């Protein structure tokens, strides 16, 4: 738990959601100040099932600890409750794509390689995501990405390797597999067909994937085998990379070991 006297807010807002605001701010450290950014709860945090997710995103960054991951500085009780992470300046992928239109092949590829390594991690681990989009990736440069919002992130079971859903909740729908629409079903398999749909999303700089439908259109789509078709000007080998990720069959699906193995740009061996 954070000391407030060391944190300070900035009055500009950052941004904002149903949640309440998102705050830049700095941070006293050892010896330097950090940039941070906050997510505070609105009306002093009195929706428990806001303050739950804080508390539950706040308990799976507390066990994660690598380099494409956004890091925890942790949370302070105050005027409301306010969860503080490193600043990655340039924030969502989404948004940098759609003001930035000439962001090179090389420089997606690079920046979709890097949330792979994170995921590899978080597969490894034994976390899975659940909320997987471009939205959710953000940049810390132009060079370096990471993954954010663990909100509905699952620490799975040690003898099982999904998470099981009760039934249907309120769901970025859009991103997931037919085994989590179907049978509700979260597996590190089920992240790399939402990391299909974020790099659909990253080549298309950043449009919102499956226009125009509804979620029913979608399972509807996906069962009769369609898929999205390839962005203007995607690389062949990327779009080919998002059909494996969205391999219907769970079991044939890749895991994030061999996504993030044809995401590299140099010689390899597997
Ligand atoms: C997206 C908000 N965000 C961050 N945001 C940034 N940078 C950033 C930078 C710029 C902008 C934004 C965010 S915005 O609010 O989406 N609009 C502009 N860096 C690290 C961050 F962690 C968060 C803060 C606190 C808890 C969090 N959980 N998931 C994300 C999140």
């Amino acid at each position: 738990y954070l000391d407030r006297k060391l944190l300070t807010l900035e009055d500009k807002e950052l941004g904002s959601g149903n949640f309440g605001t998102v705050k830049k701010g700095y941070y006293q450290m050892k010896k330097v100040v950090k940039t941070v950014a906050v997510k505070i709860l609105k009306n002093e945090a009195n929706d428990p099932a806001l303050k739950d997710e804080l508390l539950a995103e706040a308990n799976v960054m507390q066990q994660l600890d690598n380099p494409y991951i956004v890091r925890m500085i942790g949370i302070c009780e105050a005027e409301s409750w306010m969860l503080v992470m490193e600043m990655a300046e340039l924030g969502p992928l989404n948004k940098y794509l759609q003001q930035n239109r000439h962001v090179k092949d090389k420089n997606i590829i690079e920046l979709v390689h890097q949330v792979s390594m994170g995921m590899k991690y978080l597969e490894e681990s034994n976390f899975v995501h659940r909320d997987l989009a471009a939205r959710n990736v953000l940049l810390v440069t132009q060079h370096y990405a990471k993954i954010s919002d663990f909100g509905l992130s699952k620490a799975l079971r040690a003898d099982e390797n999904y998470y099981k859903a009760q039934t249907h909740g309120k769901w970025p729908v859009k991103w997931y597999a037919p085994e989590c629409i179907n049978y509700y079903k979260f597996s590190s398999k089920s992240d790399v067909w939402s990391f299909g749909v974020l790099m659909w999303e990253a080549f298309s700089y950043g449009q919102k994937p499956y226009r125009g439908m509804k979620g029913s259109e979608v399972t509807a789509m996906l069962e009769k085998g369609e898929r999205m078709g390839c962005p203007a000007g995607c690389p062949r080998e990327m779009y080919d990379l998002m059909n494996l990720c969205w391999t219907y069959d769970v079991e044939n699906r890749p895991g994030f070991a061999a996504v993030e193995l044809r995401l590299r740009n140099y010689y390899y061996d597997v």
